[PDB]
């Protein structure tokens, strides 16, 4: 379960919101693959609720309706398609997989879905899975609501609905089953993993009964005895009776604490500085590293709809973001996750932005096709973060310095500090309202280097910024506070 199976060499996986099967299968030939990166989560590939008022919003993907494989993003056809095609290409595909619900209990009954199946949440029917009345924690539920009311109860937590949300009896063999026939079916066509949702409001032993039915990995792509990778979505902050570590035993877990962190010591909020991160990871109350899967935003509190609030950094403040994901690339704490979005009319009153249901770049319902610039970036309002050149090299970064221990920790004990990963990699940042100009030990063999954040290396050449490292691996170091990007980073493949 712990285990990415992504190919040998790639370290992190982008989370493609919303995207289209057909773009995905594209991007995973004509970039993924070539700039080396791991594999792809992808949206929800189950039907669900087809939501108009508001119009079509991204959270109508977590309301299940059935386990067809039919979505805005694509029928089933063109979903094995992008399958094969991206694993044929080294790139691995990871499903969300909400299984701890349906849809809303307050929905209408009728064809209301995304591929015309019939339901009824009042009567608790799902033909087409089918499930029944029978199927769902109704009765077990003691809430005075039928939904969740405390969260300091560890028992309606996991046996309430989540916000209405019609709640699936997963002790139950039938719906254990169901469950596993979906996912076997999926693991079959070739998806090398999943993302739990909502992990936290099932019981670990539940969840644990549904992976033993698990099948291994497709032998036509992965090794015999290939487990799929395992990582439960669960908001683990301070204070709750749920602890994330009851869930090590069926996988990794998402560790929300690393990007709400990072985010105000970023932000340099109550106090909080860059020369604190030099024992990041377990020594800041986080889970082990073997069991993390980290990111510094996601598609839920990158716009306040998730644990971390204001803090969260996102493509939104797109300076202080890419440091963010530049530091995390460049630690060796857990597995990353890049994350890659799409523009919305933000509008904030009172604080909160009321158009944060806004759903992805579309046509009367119909997603925008992912389009490419000349310059390799994004149109049709597509953000592609995991295709600016400061964090694409930082992915390359990862795969580089892959297995190197953390060394050469440097800080003013302030906001300028700068580490090096064993002899491949080394990474200066400053966040300090002054200039930063210093000789510093890189740890790394004499040569010049390519500034991968402020450039490329181009056929013998950098487009960017140069670095000299001597003899003695020292070289310096000079960055403004008005760069455009305050940090440096070189790696072994980056030395001309
Ligand atoms: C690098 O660029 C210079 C011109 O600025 C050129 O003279 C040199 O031959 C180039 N080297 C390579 C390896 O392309
Ligand atoms: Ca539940
Ligand atoms: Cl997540």
């Amino acid at each position: 379960q712990y285990s990415p199976n992504t190919q040998q060499g790639r370290t992190s996986i982008v989370h493609l919101f919303e995207w289209r099967w057909v773009d995905i299968a594209l991007e995973c030939e004509r970039y993924l693959a070539p700039k080396g990166f791991g594999g792809v989560q992808v949206s929800p590939p189950n039907e669900n609720v087809a939501i108009y008022n508001p119009f079509r919003p991204w959270w109508e993907r977590y309301q299940p309706v059935s386990y067809k494989l039919c979505t805005r993003s694509g029928n089933e056809d063109e979903f094995r398609n992008m399958v094969t095609r991206c694993n044929n290409v080294g790139v691995r595909i990871y499903v969300d997989a909400v299984i701890n619900h349906m849809c809303g209990n307050a929905v209408s009954a009728g064809t209301s879905s995304t591929c015309g199946s019939y339901f009824n949440p009042g009567s608790r029917d799902f033909p087409a899975v089918p499930y029944s009345g029978w199927d769902f924690n109704d009765g077990k539920c003691k809430t005075g609501s039928g939904d969740i009311e405390n969260y300091n109860d560890a028992t309606q937590v996991r046996d309430c609905r989540l916000t209405g949300l019609l709640d699936l009896a997963l002790e139950k063999d039938y719906v254990r089953s169901k469950i596993a026939e979906y996912m076997n079916h999926l693991i079959d066509i070739g998806v090398a993993g999943f993302r739990l949702d909502a992990s936290k409001h099932m019981w670990p032993g539940d969840i644990k009964a549904i992976l033993d039915k698990l099948h291994n990995l497709n032998s036509n792509w992965f090794p015999a005895g290939s487990k799929p990778f395992i990582y439960q979505e669960v908001i683990d902050l301070g204070g709750e009776p749920i602890k994330s570590s009851d869930y090590f035993g069926n996988g990794r877990v998402t560790e929300f604490k690393y990007g709400a962190k990072l985010g105000t010591v970023i932000r340099k909020w109550n106090g909080e500085k860059m020369s604190y991160l030099k024992n990041w990871g377990e020594g800041w109350g986080f889970v082990p590293s073997d069991r993390a899967l980290v990111f510094v935003d996601s598609h839920d509190n990158q716009r306040g709809h998730g644990a971390g609030g204001a803090s969260i950094l996102t493509f939104w403040d797109a300076r202080l973001y890419k440091m963010a994901v530049g530091f995390m690339l460049a630690h060796p704490y857990g597995f990353t996750r890049v994350m890659s979005s799409y523009r919305w009319p933000r509008q904030f009153q009172n604080g909160n932005d009321v158009n944060d249901w806004v759903g992805p770049p579309n046509n009367n319902g119909v997603i925008k096709e992912v389009t490419i610039n000349p310059d390799t970036t994004c149109g049709n309002d597509w953000v592609c973060e995991h295709r600016w050149r400061q964090i694409r090299n930082m992915v390359i970064f990862r795969n580089v310095v892959d297995g190197q221990p953390f060394t050469n920790w440097y800080d003013n004990g302030s906001n300028q500090v700068a580490f090096g990963r064993g002899n491949r990699g080394f990474i200066v940042f400053n966040n300090d309202d002054w200039s930063f100009s210093l000789t510093l030990q890189t740890g790394l063999p004499a040569g010049t280097y390519c500034d991968v954040i402020s450039g490329d290396k181009i056929n013998g050449n950098c487009t960017g910024i140069k670095i000299y490292v001597s003899d003695d691996g020292k070289a310096h170091f000079s960055i403004s506070n008005s760069a455009e990007d305050p940090f440096i980073a070189i790696h072994a493949e980056s030395k001309l």
